[PDB]
């Protein structure tokens, strides 16, 4: 059994002093993170929202997440969204405008987390517009935050669902 462990980043919110442009227990981002021979290794990040859990399917994988002294245990999961619940249902109903600009909560996996405001590019697909967030920044920055304006998360970095 991996030993995968979360711990809080800091806390979710819209920074105004911002860097705009393109130079790539308790609600918050947490840095997902499983016990290695040498040391802890960042595989993931989460949002904590309402005392549910949300995350990539592919960094959790369905394991067994240790928070504190308690385990705290998926409830909902969907392999081609590449999204995982723990501990209740989906809890992230925020939509991009699909016009406004978005600041993305990245976690570098060895860097403390900071607020990059980008555009999302929009391409066209067969269930709607979508948008598209890809920047320079590691794997295990995967499942990072993305928040609009009000400070509320519409997508996590991995994919930005737009509804106007
Ligand atoms: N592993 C990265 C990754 C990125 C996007 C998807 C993805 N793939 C296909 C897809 N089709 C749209 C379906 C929606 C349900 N009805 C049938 C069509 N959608 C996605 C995708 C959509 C939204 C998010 C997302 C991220 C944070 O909040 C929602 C993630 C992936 C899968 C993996």
């Amino acid at each position: 059994m991996a030993d995968l462990e979360l711990e809080r980043a800091a806390d979710v919110r819209w920074e105004e002093q911002a860097e705009i442009s393109g130079s790539s227990l308790e609600d918050g981002a947490y840095r997902i993170k499983q016990k290695g021979i040498l040391g802890y290794s960042q595989i993931g990040a989460g949002v904590y929202k309402e005392g549910t859990f949300h995350t990539m399917w592919h960094v959790t994988r369905g394991a067994v997440l240790m928070h504190k002294g308690k385990r705290i245990e998926p409830s909902w999961a969907d392999v081609k969204k590449d999204l995982i619940s723990y501990g209740g249902g989906w809890k992230l109903e925020g939509e991009w405008k699909e016009g406004e600009e978005v600041q993305v909560l990245a976690l570098e996996p060895g860097k403390n987390p900071r607020a990059v405001q980008t555009k999302p590019g929009l391409f066209k697909t067969n269930t709607g517009t979508i948008g598209a967030v890809s920047l320079d920044f590691s794997p295990g920055t995967s499942g990072s935050p993305i928040v609009d304006k009000k400070g509320k998360v519409v997508g996590l970095y991995g994919i930005a669902n737009t509804e106007k």
